[PDB]
C-alpha cells in the first residue's frame, strides 16, 4: 500500500508535470498486491474453516 | 552520435516538460561532430587519392 502511495506521491510532487509520460513503474505495486491478496485471502478462510 | 541521442533522450524522459527551457548543452555534441566530420572527411579522400 505504502508503495503505491509513494508512486502517486511522486506523480504530483515530482518536478512539475503536464508532460510526464510513463506508467510502467506502477505495474510493480499493482501485480504484487494482487498475488499477495489471493494468497492470504483463501488462506484466511482456511484458518477459519477449523 | 550516441551523445546527441542521450540528450534527446533526456529531453522527453526527463522529469516532465512543457516548460523546460534550455539548449546550451546540445551545442556541445553539435560543434564536436562538425569538427570531426570535416577532419576525417577530406582525410578519407587523401587515403583514397593514392
Ligand atoms: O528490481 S525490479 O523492480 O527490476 O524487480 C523487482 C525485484 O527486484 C523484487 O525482488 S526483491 O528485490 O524484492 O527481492 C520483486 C519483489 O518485490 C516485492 O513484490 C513481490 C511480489 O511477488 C509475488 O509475485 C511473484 C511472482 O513471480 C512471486 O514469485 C512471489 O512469491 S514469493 O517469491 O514471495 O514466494 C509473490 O509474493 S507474494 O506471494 O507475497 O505476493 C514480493 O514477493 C516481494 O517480497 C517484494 O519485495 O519485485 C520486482 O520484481
Ligand atoms: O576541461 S573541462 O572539463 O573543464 O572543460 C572541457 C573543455 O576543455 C572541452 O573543450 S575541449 O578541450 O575539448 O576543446 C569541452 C568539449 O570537449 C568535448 O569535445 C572534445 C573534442 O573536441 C572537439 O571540439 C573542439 C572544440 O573546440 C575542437 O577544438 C576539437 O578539434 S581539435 O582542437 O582537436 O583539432 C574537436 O576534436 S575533434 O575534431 O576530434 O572532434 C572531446 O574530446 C571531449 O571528450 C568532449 O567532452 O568539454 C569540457 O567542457
Amino acid at each position: 500500500e505504502q508503495r503505491a502511495i509513494d508512486l502517486y506521491k511522486q506523480l504530483k510532487h515530482r518536478p512539475s508535470d503536464h508532460s510526464y509520460s510513463d506508467s510502467t513503474e506502477m505495474v510493480k505495486i499493482i501485480v504484487h498486491t494482487v498475488q499477495s491478496q489471493d494468497r492470504v485471502l483463501k488462506e484466511l478462510f482456511g484458518h477459519l474453516s477449523k
